[PDB]
């Protein structure tokens, strides 16, 4: 924000180039740049900037839903052009998610990202499945962090990346997760024995339901197994 830059200019530029995406001949020469230099894999790692508002998040989450949508051969290997995420160091891809996975004190605008978020991770999983495993494992810890220390905030919501990510190619991905929450049940479980917890319910609450939604996961693993 400090380069003389208003927000509205990257808002219509994004929009212009949304508009050229609609259009086969501009699409057309989109992908070939795309595929010669450019990188879409930027835009979205601009968007880890905590600088910015949340309203460029959204349109730029936006923008992939859009171009995903049009999707369903420039859009096969704008597709594939995404597999590039693994290459991304750790350090990036952690903040990235942890822009988007963190509770707003823009709430609004924050639940549109998310949503649109979950339906750009369903959009992914031409992309293949050393992406999502990678996106899982950098996942994984953190959401274990957050009902560790945190209360929780954004569990609920949090499970269903994870299980959709779990849920590409053959199902390789449960047999990580699964192992998690072999683990995060039980801790929403020292959270649920104490004496307080059980005098109050005659955090805990956001608690059950991340246990709930952890033994669910579990069960439908199970399901699919037998």
């Amino acid at each position: 924000p400090n380069s003389g830059l208003d927000e509205s200019i990257l808002e219509e530029c994004l929009q212009y180039l949304e508009k050229q995406l609609e259009s086969s001949q501009a699409r057309k020469a989109m992908e070939e740049f795309f595929s010669d230099s450019g990188e879409l894999v930027q835009i979205m790692m601009a968007t880890a900037n905590e600088n910015l508002s949340a309203k460029f998040c959204n349109r730029v989450l936006k923008f992939f839903t859009k171009l995903f949508q049009l999707t369903e051969p420039s859009l096969l290997h704008l597709c594939g052009s995404l597999a590039q995420l693994a290459c991304v160091e750790p350090v990036r891809l952690q903040a990235w998610l942890t822009r988007m996975t963190t509770s707003p004190p823009q709430l609004d605008v924050i639940q549109e990202n998310r949503q649109l978020l979950q339906l750009l991770t369903t959009y992914i999983v031409q992309v293949g499945e050393g992406v999502c495993a990678v996106l899982l494992g950098t996942l994984t810890p953190m959401a274990t962090e957050m009902l560790a220390n945190g209360d929780g905030t954004g569990f609920p919501e949090l499970m269903v990346v994870m299980a959709t990510l779990a849920s590409a190619g053959q199902g390789a991905g449960h047999l990580q997760l699964h192992n998690a929450a072999v683990d995060w049940l039980s801790r929403c479980k020292k959270y649920l024995s104490q004496k307080n917890v059980v005098e109050k319910l005659n955090k805990h609450v956001m608690i059950l339901e991340c246990t709930c939604h952890i033994m669910s996961y579990l069960a439908d693993v199970t399901n699919a197994l037998s």
